[PDB]
């Protein structure tokens, strides 16, 4: 009850018209009406129009026990009537925390008031369509492992993620998170998903191991500005046929695009570098790649590791950027590279006493004119002096 007189003196409410519904029109089952955001306009006996607080006692046709697509709600004052609709849709929410869905409902619209999303709170479901809702904060553990779902509409505020959500999600077409404030994608999010395309936010830092693991339906890849690493074979057997990545990339683990069998080109974008003298693309990270045509190397990464693409025969040419300060034992080994470019004016180190860094039937390593010498009488970079020459 208000503690102060709402009705004008001497004047009656005639009739009156709803200007704004209520900011809730989804409910879980067992919540409260929320009448916050309506505006109601009454037109009163002294002509004057006045905004009308709806009390409570006013309201019939409301009830959150079932399930209900569209409700009709009923305002009724001065025996006028006006309504408006609410979905009370097959979940329960206690204390912000998704506690149930029901089966048999194959397009699930959150209510408002859902914060967080438990361990496998859709696992196994049967269904068709999530949308997500706006206040949504986090998603846990296998939350839709081995779902049917077809689509799931993410929100702006979805900000942490669990392992394994989206795990045998053989439906799930894409994934659209451009829009959310995640920084890490987990790891196993999309195991043996039918993913054809997913958009990650330009907030996002990690993609975690085996995040795209057997995305056999994966088409393309842009790994979003600001990642910096690339876990444990993140797109091992994916079916990409392209990755774009930023020049801010600092760790490529190892087995990273491990046996991706229509890859065809790895490129890079963006002039942000960031500096670390641990940054590496990581042993093997291309093997078993044999469409790869092109590989471009992020221009924050120094050390390049042992049998990057390794069995691949399709790489004919290269380019080591001058960020480069280091490369292994056999790193470009067991290839068919024949045409480096190697930028740095100050050459790579190879700490080697036998290096095998390029395929013995390489046929030109190019490297700046003003150090060709320094090349040529550098430890690994000498076994293949007669192949050195300038650009
Ligand atoms: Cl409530």
């Amino acid at each position: 009850s208000a503690e102060n007189p709402a009705e004008p003196v001497g004047a009656l409410l005639e009739d009156f018209s709803i200007e704004q519904l209520p900011a809730k029109t989804i409910y879980a089952l067992g919540e409260n009406i929320d009448l916050t955001g309506l505006n109601v306009t009454g037109k009163y006996d002294d002509g004057k129009q006045r905004p009308v607080k709806v009390t409570p006692e006013q309201i019939s046709g409301f009830s959150s026990s079932a399930p209900v697509d569209k409700q009709e709600v009923t305002i009724t004052i001065e025996g006028k009537q006006k309504s408006f609709s609410v979905q009370i849709s097959p979940v329960r929410v206690e204390n912000g925390v998704l506690t149930e869905v029901l089966k048999g409902h194959n397009e699930i619209i959150l209510p408002n008031s859902v914060k967080s999303i438990p361990k496998a709170a859709f696992r196994g479901s049967q269904i068709n369509k999530v949308v997500l809702n706006e206040g949504l904060q986090s998603i846990g553990d296998m939350a839709f492992f081995n779902s049917t779902v077809q689509e799931v509409v993410f929100p702006t505020t979805l900000e942490q993620l669990e392992e394994n959500i989206f795990y045998y999600c053989r439906n799930l077409k894409k994934a659209d998170l451009s829009r959310t404030k995640l920084t890490k994608l987990p790891a196993s999010t999309f195991v043996y998903a039918g993913v054809e395309e997913v958009l990650l936010p330009a907030t996002l830092k990690e993609i975690g191991a085996q995040a795209f693991l057997k995305t056999s339906q994966l088409k393309t890849i842009e790994i979003p500005e600001n990642v910096r690493t690339i876990g444990l074979e993140a797109f091992r057997e994916s079916g990409i046929t392209t990755v774009k990545l930023p020049n801010g990339v600092t760790t490529i683990a190892q087995r990273a695009f491990y046996y991706c069998p229509e890859l065809t080109e790895v490129t890079t974008y963006g002039t942000v570098i960031n500096e670390n003298p641990e940054a590496m693309i990581h042993p093997y990270c291309l093997e078993g790649c044999p469409k790869l045509t092109r590989f471009d190397i992020s221009k924050s990464i120094r050390i390049l590791g042992q049998g990057l693409l390794g069995g691949n025969r399709k790489v004919t040419q290269l380019t080591i950027p001058a960020n480069v300060t280091q490369i292994n034992f056999s790193a470009f080994n067991n290839t068919g590279i024949k045409e480096v470019m190697v930028e740095g004016i100050t050459p790579p180190q190879v700490f080697e006493k036998v290096w095998y860094g390029f395929p013995d039937d390489i046929t030109v390593i190019r490297v700046p004119a003003e150090s060709v010498e320094k090349y040529k009488n550098a430890n690994g970079w000498k076994d293949f002096t007669n192949k050195i020459t300038a650009f």
